[PDB]
C-alpha cells in the first residue's frame, strides 16, 4: 500500500527505502531526493577509512533517523548499490554507532566515481570495534536502495 505519510520527492529520487516499513510515498516504498535527505538534518562523521587518504569529513543523514522516518518494523536492512553490491546490516548498528548515509565528502557532493551519491559511513576511528571488516562490509558505497526485513 501507499500510506502517503511522506511527501513525494520534487527532484530525482536517489534513495528508495522499501520492505517491512510503515511510512511511504510510493507503493510499499519511501522515495527520497537529495533535498529531502538534507532536510532531515546533516550530521558529521570525521574519520580515516580503508579507502581514503588521511582523516576525511563526511556529512550526511542519520540512518537511525531514516529508519524512524519510514517506521521500520524489521531488525535487518539490505543495502543495494548502483554497482550491484548487496549488504545486510542489522538496524541496531545505526543506534549503537553514529552511522550516517553520507552525502558530502570534505564539503563536496560525492560523484558515482567518488563512491556516491550515498555511502553508509561508520565512525571507524571512534572505537576499535568499528576498525574491522564486519563494519567495512556494512559500509555500502553508491547506495540506491534500503530493503527492510
Ligand atoms: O581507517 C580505518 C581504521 O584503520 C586502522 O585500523 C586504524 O588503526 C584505525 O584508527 C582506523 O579507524
Ligand atoms: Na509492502
Ligand atoms: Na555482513
Amino acid at each position: 500500500s501507499n500510506a502517503g505519510t511522506i511527501a513525494k520527492p520534487q527532484g530525482k529520487p536517489i534513495l528508495t527505502i522499501s520492505g517491512n516499513i510503515t511510512n511511504t510515498n510510493a507503493e510499499g516504498a519511501a522515495q527520497f531526493d537529495r533535498d529531502m535527505l538534507e532536510a532531515l538534518g546533516m550530521e558529521t562523521v570525521e574519520t580515516t577509512t580503508p579507502w581514503h587518504d588521511g582523516r576525511v569529513r563526511f556529512d550526511g543523514v542519520s540512518l537511525a533517523k531514516l529508519m524512524d522516518i519510514v517506521g521500520a518494523k524489521g531488525t535487518s536492512v539490505t543495502a543495494v548499490a548502483l554497482n550491484d553490491y548487496v549488504s545486510t546490516i542489522p538496524i541496531e548498528d545505526f543506534k549503537k554507532f553514529n552511522v550516517i548515509l553520507a552525502i558530502k565528502l570534505d564539503g563536496n557532493y560525492m560523484t558515482v566515481r567518488e563512491k556516491g551519491p550515498l555511502f553508509v559511513i561508520y565512525p571507524y576511528d571512534s572505537d576499535p570495534e568499528l576498525q574491522k571488516q564486519t563494519y567495512y562490509s556494512r559500509s555500502a558505497w553508491q547506495v540506491a536502495k534500503l530493503i527492510v526485513e
